[PDB]
């Protein structure tokens, strides 16, 4: 049974197999167990209150608690835990807060932060409130707690309200934290580069403190708002993991803090970076919605409780389960230079292989000719399409085509007429020369006409034409902060152009919820749970090298589901990487993600085009299968292997995916074991007709066979029978 | 389903949960799969047949072809396959053999090599039977396999026949060999030393060859017949485990070669050096039985499965399940310095404090007044002993106490009575002078005089002496083989010694099987499954330390049951390591063992008596949960750890006992969760009165509390309600 | 090939004899023969390099190091293979594309380079190439012929080895006024900083000038501050830095 | 300075940098040092001798001295040792021998066995020539240990006579051993495969064997006659 229950002084949030057990003692909120669920708690794992050195004591005579050794769920500073702090609050003199619990109450459905990115279909949770307060300071802090039935994984989130007479100011306000017991643990976490996204990365906890954090105003290719706390030894197949992820696209930190004692601290929320929050009188403020996540599965576990959450929970319900167009962008096929005849003539040609969807990319609009303007001027350019916009659609429409389009919204360059009309809705610093990034500068999201403008010029161009597709690039991070009337406010600008994003995001996807929307920031620069709450897909990134996609999808898909993750077979010599790879090998590495094309099909041979055509009809099979089906990691793409399996089931459908990087010599031929079928079952291997029990296909597992040469690939494809 | 099937050239040999197929190929026996359970087995893991270099044919055309790749179950040389071999046998001017399979039965129930220790309790079992010929040399090679229903274990062994006109001379003979797929491997072993015994090792296998092996003509401290292959990342909880182990106390090997193409070899049987065997026409010669157990449940799994088996198809049934005697034992107490009166004393004081059984060492026969005299002259020292033995017997019977006795049969003294009358009886080389161990020389039980005499001398004991116990100390390795008429008649002296040890230790232990007999070599000197067919339990290692004791008990019950581990609470300072320790400590570490005692209870205060009196009331309590229950290790002592945790289920009862090395100051106490609970189950512990869920107890887990001092230790007792 | 089915003797002794016996008939016959033509140079050769040990080296000064002659795969191979054993004696040829062993294209310049690391050859149809291809032979083998006593006379340094998770080789040679760098990267990569590259064994107060750019930097920049190494998008990728000391 | 020397129980095999001291020990050879040279060697790194468990002994009546124990150059079985040997010579109905040290001489220039390839340019090199017997078995053994002047490198090789009246047989006959003093070690090796040629590993020295070995014939391609 699951919900939320207060007995005596033990607060119990219950989600499916997850459970966290908070004790009131006399004001103070403390942490008794976040793990697999435990009904009526006794404590078995309480803290041993004894006198620690230099561990103070909020009474005179008892040295035995103290907040620097009782295990907590939010931190502050100057009270005797020295710990990282999650809430840091300035009023008066002070930034010292002491919120003290003052009463509990117990939601039922739907509840999230106001402008924020939150769950739904929450018709089945239950949200625990813990009300606290500091009486001096006169301000609550609520914090929010919310199960899930179906899943392993609790929500949380906190409202800090000013009801004091002052202007006070929130420094520091996570949207999560947790105080493990001493223990052996290690973290996973996705980091990696542009080009690079979402590089896995594993290593020890050590004392001190470990990071990951944006400044860079999004999330960003290099970090995701993500942190598995695990059990020393973990496997993919076994052991506990805790994942703590953030739904937020801004400047977030992640820490693990492993302080003197051997304890152990995990935290998420908004970077203290570049925020601060000026509350007036009776004001509140919201932090983002953080999640913790548990299996006790290893990380194929915490692979497959994430994508679940993510795919009941965020990703719109509209498309969570909706099978995905095969697409063709002209991006990397054309770049700029484009006209009607060619996009028609790659319109036939994509037709002609069974292409779906037919998206037109960046230089659509205003004089965009180059990268070096007209970012900002939403305006056709009817000489380039040679007529209409609407006119381009029907003639995309008529040849069997869904249209896809490409914008840029929070973007302006200096060479626009948007710039020329307003040069102020730049983000910028009065007396400083711009820092310009792929020539370009930011909109100020923060300035409420800026939102307005870009809902009026979006929602316009969303009614008057038949799009199906939308692709929202966002091409570099945010400079120059200095738009506030205050110091103060330009310290709000960043947390507010977020909250600016997701007004206009929110409000556009809900207005136009027919249309599939597709995040982009360089391919992988803002792919955080966040923009999924909005936008079911993503443009994993802007390398399609099938060998360097290897990792890259490894990690995108590592706590997102599949069907998110945007996969474009490429031309060679690949535009990224400078290399060759075999056409067969980038088809079956994109169809391992959301598969879509990206080259120049008019300029194919006859053969390649009938291999993609032989492609396109493969995927329409397999998409079910790797959009709805269950994700297996067989071998993983790292620094040190030579290999990437991959294995999705779906009911009777189950296949695996191989690639071999470097070619070998006198090399024993690589076993591979399946997982997650029926001992009993009978699977019929397609290809040599042979029917294999799944005991022998998980025990004795497939000898994999390929000729000498690099990035060769394979699939096998069984029915269950 | 269970047992063995034959299926055209297939051959299943079918354990719980453990397959073995073999397909015959022309001939040639290849290992298709070892693992769990496939039925209908196709050959998804076939090897690959290509044209490997300088891997060499049977035929001229076939090129992919070739022993040297092939997966086989038993290993020759000089056929192409440069693997190390397991079957070796000279004949005429070579010693190439080709055996080639002619005819598969299958045999149910008993069966097993004439004269070597080999499973019990058979009715369930069925063996296949694989007759090999080599036509050219006219031997047969004969490969046994064998089921075991109730257990994931299958034993091995072989039988080669001479059946030309000439003699030949075997070479090599190893019980059980597997060639497993290139894959990461890990091996643990269990090696250590003399008074360390069973030191867990754990290593990556690497190319080339790593191996252990005794030359002593004992297994010997510092290595077992055991060698687990281990998945890549096994932990306690997880991963696949294949255990190989040897029913033999002789001479051995276990090795794993990995090769050019990265496959593993594994073997284990009797070693090489020292061994030849001459084999006239007609001889036939059969190896020790070897065993291979499998877990999927990592080692803690691979623990359980091989205590079981040992439990229930190797220990003597008699005594498997027997909950064995609380016992003193003076050794330690006294040395060879005492009389009838120290004895009684003794006796009486054992008896005061609940003791059971009281146990004579060394020093009571011929003029053994210290360690250099007397060995051979098993006869009664009634002066020393005040009277006969049968006296001393009823002295102690009517105390109440069993009575027990120390021998050590295998060994002469250049001082004895038996030297002076036999002096070839030892073995030794003509011409050289003795290498001396311990000041005494080895019997040369490969002479059927000298079997015969002892089984006459300690028959003869054995009747005419009410004995309940036997303890059977071997006290030296093997030096100087030079007994033979012919140097082939040497070279078949070590295993004839072990084959004169099991026929004398055979007999008598059937002969008296209400006697529970002990086996001893200066501790852990011979502590394998060849022993432990016939004595039940063994004095696991002459350190009484009780921190010294935990890597030792660790190790000692790694695959052996926790019933078969003597451990005795001694005096302090520690004799061995020069140490104090609690006397708490000293009994809680003894109690996760067989317990008994070995310190002078006559010199012990008042209080001393009073603790140990408390002690012998808990194990009392404690023994059919520590000797008939399941054995869980939750924090293990190695070379890092500062910490031991084990716990024990039997029915309703779980007890942990927790130790702590070195005193820490300003560190987190440990959280200890325990295993293998009732989730839902109410677990009432002892101490506090408190009742915890199942769940609680694992997924929470104990927060562990001890004083400041080195050494100190706690329990843990649970009453499942 | 190796030796099976071992029985010659008259006796199971004499073929127990026979593997060690075979082994003095051979050193019997090779240093009868080594002797009696000293100014022929031999070459030791087991399918490449299965028999590359020192007792064949007391008679053959060279030995063909592996038939795998892909300039990618032989990195891990000459590692190895100058490990113990100096470099004269490391046979290495520039082969053909796709290689035959691996199945790979490699750039002509990388299979020089790599080949140039040791003893050089050659071992393809060189009359069904290109105009272009014997033209960057011949530039080649003119390299060579000046760097050849650096490289078989020179002293070896190791600076980046190549390994099972290195997707790097580079190697050093010193030999008097002369100082060569050899660099090849595996895989191409992307955002990654560009590697510093660390000399050996140079005079701190030497004068080195790097013959590409004309530069001179101190022995002293070299070791202990290093070389920028820049490579376009591609892979196996390699290049060759050349100094003489002033 | 280099070559060989001879001082009372010791003997100095000193090449460039690199010295291997041995002592005779009643007739026993220990491995004293072999490493950077030392000059007036006194053995602040003997072994210490004490009763081992299992470790047996030549006397009846002292305990502290063991083959299993001392470091040594060579290696017999069947005398208390139970390190893998390195001589082990059949003869009547045995394979014990007892080889005790009866003599040493010094050599100057070329030296090496009959039919076997060996270093040349040895006008500068010293050889140590430690002439042991087995007199119960008429056997004699000859360790041969070479200094060069010009590298840190010792060569070494024996030579086993037959001085009895019957066959006897070598089963076991190594060219090198040494007893190293416990401390953590490392081993690198060329080992790999055809057109994988000498692959170097590295690996943690465990407790146990490791080996790396050719029963092909030939030296092989997967295995480099070499251990560091
Ligand atoms: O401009 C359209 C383009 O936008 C995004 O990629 C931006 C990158 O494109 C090129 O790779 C360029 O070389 C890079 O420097 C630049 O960051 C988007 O992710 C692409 O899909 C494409 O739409
Ligand atoms: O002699 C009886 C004794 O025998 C075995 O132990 C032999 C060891 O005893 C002492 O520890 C001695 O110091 C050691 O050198 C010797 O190996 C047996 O294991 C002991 O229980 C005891 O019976
Ligand atoms: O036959 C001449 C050839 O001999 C040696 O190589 C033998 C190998 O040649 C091919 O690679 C063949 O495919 C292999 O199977 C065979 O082992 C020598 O090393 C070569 O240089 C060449 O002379």
């Amino acid at each position: 049974h699951m919900g939320v229950r207060i007995e005596n002084n033990l607060f119990y949030v219950e989600s499916k197999n997850l459970s966290l057990i908070i004790e009131n003692r006399n004001g103070y909120l403390l942490l008794k167990h976040l793990g697999k669920t435990i009904k009526n708690y006794k404590g078995s794992n309480s803290v041993y209150e004894r006198d620690h050195a230099f561990s103070g004591n909020p009474t005179a005579t008892n040295r035995t608690f103290s907040l620097d050794t009782q295990r907590q769920i939010f931190g502050q500073h100057g009270l005797g835990d020295f710990r990282k702090p999650t809430i840091q609050v300035q009023h008066s003199v002070t930034e010292v807060t002491d919120f003290r619990f003052v009463e509990a109450k117990i939601l039922k459905g739907q509840n999230g932060p106001q402008g924020l990115p939150s769950p739904h279909s929450m018709d089945d949770t239950e949200t625990l409130v813990l009300m606290l307060e500091d009486s001096k300071a006169q301000l609550s802090l609520t914090l929010y707690y919310t199960t899930f039935n179906n899943d392993a994984t609790i929500a949380s989130y906190s409202k800090l309200d000013n009801n004091s007479n002052q202007e006070v100011v929130i420094h520091k306000d996570f949207s999560f934290m947790a105080d493990f017991p001493a223990a052996d643990y290690e973290i996973v976490t996705l980091q990696g580069a542009y080009a690079r996204e979402k590089t896995v990365r594993r290593q020890q906890v050590e004392q001190g403190i470990f990071s990951i954090s944006s400044n860079r105003g999004a999330s960003g290719h290099a970090q995701t708002p993500a942190l598995l706390l695990c059990e020393q030894g973990v496997t993919e197949d076994a052991g506990n993991v805790f994942a703590i992820q953030l739904m937020y696209s801004g400047n977030f930190e992640a820490f693990v803090q492993k302080n003197q004692l051997n304890e152990v601290r995990v935290a998420i929320g908004i970077n203290p970076e570049n925020f601060s929050w000026k509350l007036a009188p009776e004001e509140y403020f919201e932090t983002p919605v953080a999640l913790v996540t548990h299996s006790d599965q290893g990380l194929t576990g915490i692979s497959h409780e994430s994508q679940n959450f993510v795919l009941k929970h965020i990703m719109l319900s509209e498309f969570s389960k909706k099978e995905r167009p095969i697409l063709i962008n002209n991006w990397e096929a054309t770049y700029f230079d484009f006209q009607r005849e060619k996009l028609l003539e790659l319109a036939d040609e994509a037709k002609k292989v069974g292409i779906e969807l037919f998206v037109l990319d960046d230089g659509w609009f205003g004089n965009r000719f180059d990268d070096n303007r007209a970012l900002g001027d939403w305006v056709v350019n009817e000489e380039k399409l040679g007529g209409s916009l609407e006119s381009l659609i029907s003639a995309i429409h008529e040849r069997g085509l869904q249209f896809g389009l490409w914008l840029e919204p929070e973007m302006i360059s200096v060479d626009s007429d948007l710039y020329r009309q307003h040069p102020d809705w730049a983000i910028q610093v009065p007396g400083y020369e711009h820092t310009y990034s792929r020539n370009q500068l930011v909109l100020n999201l923060a300035n409420p006409q800026v939102v307005e403008y870009l809902k009026s010029v979006l929602d316009q161009l969303l009614f008057y034409h038949d799009i199906d597709y939308i692709k929202w690039n966002m091409n570099r991070n945010i400079t120059k902060l200095g738009n506030g009337l205050t110091y103060l406010e330009t310290q709000m600008q960043s947390h507010q152009y977020m909250l600016g994003l997701y007004e206009l995001v929110s409000y556009l996807t809900e207005k136009h919820s027919h249309i599939l929307f597709e995040s982009c920031s360089g391919g992988g620069g803002r792919n955080d749970l966040g923009m999924m709450r909005y936008f079911p897909q993503v443009w994993a990134s802007d390398n399609t090298d099938a060998i360097a996609r290897l990792p890259i999808q490894y990690g995108s898909s590592y706590l997102y589901p599949t069907i998110s993750m945007g996969a474009h077979v490429s031309a060679v010599p690949n535009h990224q990487m400078g290399r060759m790879t075999p056409l067969e090998t980038r088809g079956l590495v994109a169809m391992m993600g959301n598969l879509g094309y990206e080259l120049d099909l008019t300029n194919l041979s006859d053969e390649e085009k009938a291999t993609i055509a032989n492609q396109v009809n493969l995927y329409k099979e397999l998409r079910p299968v790797v959009q709805l089906g269950q994700q297996y990691r067989l071998i993983n793409p790292d620094t040190v292997s030579n290999e990437a399996a991959v294995q999705f089931n779906y009911g009777n459908q189950t296949i695996v995916t191989y690639v071999r990087v470097l070619s070998v010599v006198e090399t024993m031929e690589t076993t591979l074991k399946l997982k997650d079928l029926d001992e009993e079952g009978l699977y019929k291997l397609q290809e040599n007709g042979e029917v294999y029990s799944g005991a022998e296909l998980m025990y004795a597992g497939l000898t994999v066979i390929l000729s000498q040469g690099d990035f060769l690939s394979r699939q096998y494809i069984f029915r269950k029978l």
